[PDB]
């Protein structure tokens, strides 16, 4: 009656079409010229494809919105998806729901999703997209601005295309302390951040069973680190194998260090930075050396008394300053084949050396055959 | 208002707020209205996308724009956009598997080709020399790529890996040459050899190396310059004849180039080549800390 | 008047006309998917799981709905559903 007319009006205003451009589905109805079709049973409306000739009549309309007519067939659900004409179902993944059409969206805490798999799709209460098929072609597909924001925020850059081809995640290989929220002002204690940054590269346990265990850590993927601010730390940093450290330029008699590492421990009878050398214990196991004065001898390495875990380490322009009184700057122990360029230790704080930010002993090295220090300062 | 139809069906736009659906999202027309769109049109074939033409609108469009762009939609500090600072190339951009198992040859070759695509056959000396006057690009190798045919490095290429191998038991980053024909080189520079017709062909003979005389009488023309290597690790299947053919690389430079894997006690099954490196016609070349 | 409005609101949200309820003091909220405030002339999806027998107590201009079983800020729910 008038109900049909006022509804057509409601539907039309929603899609931006004309009242006459809306047709109700019914077996045998002429589909020609109409822009939108309304299923009175499900009470859902769908844009019709352009091209239905006059005289083409309706045969059937599935609950998944598949429309069959005298001239052929068409998935109104897929068409709706392509046109971003969606219905956001009540509830959520948490409440559970049942999906019947490709253009139905279910809300999750991080945005909306459509189901690209077999329909109907039942979602049990307490669900998540991961627990109900996962994401991707044939499963759950993220839809809408809210889910785009969360995806970009929690992603790895794979949504960002780059030239000549590929995506952003393909070319981001360098790490920074900023990824770990290091303050970088040389005041705040950035120790935990620096250690996590290194641990994420090569996390080697301080105690290990045998030689095969220790040696295994020299066989991992190497990663480059870029230090562009000033990081104050308070405990000896142990560089694991497979680490490349980089800084734009090297210090040269600089009064105020602005980029690099600042060692400021409570215990000054220690080293700022050390390579990893494992020492044999009575039980037969091995423990990372933490003793400041220790250095392995060739004998120690032959006795099995020591096992180095310092390989594939490269340094470019690292600047290291220390609080006055610190015993040792860098312990280059067991670093065979390891290399350095522009390693710069100590700060030219001022005229009085007793208060200058430099160590008593700059560098201590042993068991480092084939190592090269280029332009060390 | 999303108009009925699409770019496939064609349409006519009359208002600034009308959107026409394409396969990758919606667009409004920012030019002169009314705008007629013939059936079978695409935004690129009907004005292109930009101010005064087709303007991308909505979430679907933003997703595709971002996914197929170059980073120009992303602002960066202190100013400019992402594309302004992405200059390095990687095998991952070509979907290399990087596990040392899958054959990544085609991907690596494509990557090199996208930097400087040098034809294996050239008409003359002038043609060959031109390829040494192209923009150089840096490549970052962070995984392990197995390849099965000799890779020819064209001029204008810089290769880097975070660190260099050193008596490494198991190579984790770099190139692993695993060919069927082991009487070959893993990596080679480009040197062109004169043919009876006067044309030039890329050398692909493992034993060939140019001599000073060869260059002098035009029998050989180098196409190897502006090439720099920092920390490249190269291992090969046991029995591979030559690791690196550094031929004609005048002024070319290396640092931390590391050849061969310390696989185990039996050298017969070690993943290293019979001959590590063969070099000729490379005056002014420098190899720093070659392993 | 009311029926055509329910139609309008239902097509906007994609629900059935009978799944739209007008707010009034005491109205039973069970089973409805959308509620309409005749005063502000605004509609809001209802949180799922409101049992039959749960009646409306009050609806503020800030869209906070108080019913016999508790309360819900329909504005916050709308935000989570990107219904603006």
């Amino acid at each position: 009656s008038t109900g049909i007319l006022t509804n057509k009006q409601a539907v039309a205003r929603h899609f931006g079409v004309k009242q006459s451009e809306v047709v109700y589905f019914s077996v045998g109805v002429d589909l020609g010229g109409y822009k939108v079709i309304y299923d009175k049973e499900t009470q859902r409306a769908y844009s019709l494809p352009v091209g239905i000739a006059s005289g083409t009549t309706a045969v059937s309309l599935s609950t998944a919105a598949v429309l069959v007519h005298s001239a052929g067939s068409v998935d109104l659900g897929s068409l709706a998806v392509s046109r971003e004409e969606y219905v956001t179902l009540p509830g959520s993944f948490d409440s559970g729901s049942t999906l019947n059409v490709k253009n139905e969206l279910l809300t999750y805490t991080d945005g909306k999703y459509r189901w690209d798999g077999i329909l109907p799709k039942t979602v049990a209460p307490g669900s998540t997209p991961a627990s109900t098929g996962g994401v991707g072609l044939g499963a759950w597909i993220s839809v809408g601005d809210a889910s785009l924001r969360t995806q970009l925020a929690n992603g790895d850059g794979s949504l960002i295309g780059i030239h000549p081809q590929g995506t952003l995640n393909n070319v981001l290989t360098v790490r920074t302390p900023e990824q770990y929220n290091a303050v970088g002002d040389g005041i705040a204690d950035d120790t935990s951040k620096l250690k996590e940054m290194l641990s994420d590269i090569n996390n080697v346990p301080e105690t290990l069973p045998d030689a095969a265990a220790v040696n295994s850590y020299m066989e991992q993927v190497a990663v480059k680190i870029d230090l562009t601010k000033l990081y104050r730390f308070t405990e000896t940093l142990y560089i694991p194998p497979g680490v490349s450290i980089e800084i734009p330029t090297s210090n040269f008699f600089t009064r105020e260090c602005k980029q690099g590492l600042f060692y400021d421990p409570v215990d000054k009878n220690t080293a700022a930075i050390s390579l990893m050398v494992y020492r044999k214990q009575p039980d037969g196991s091995y423990k990372l050396n933490k003793d400041v004065d220790y250095y392995p001898t060739g004998l120690d390495i032959d006795n099995g008394d020591a096992i180095t875990c310092a390989r594939k380490i490269d340094i470019n322009n690292l600047n290291l300053i220390t609080a006055p009184g610190v015993k040792v700057g860098v312990k280059w122990i067991g670093g065979a084949g390891c290399t350095t360029k522009g390693l710069s230790i100590g700060e030219n704080t001022g005229s009085d050396i007793t208060t200058a930010r430099l160590p008593r002993v700059g560098l201590l090295q042993s068991a480092s055959w084939g190592s090269i220090h280029e332009n060390l300062r």
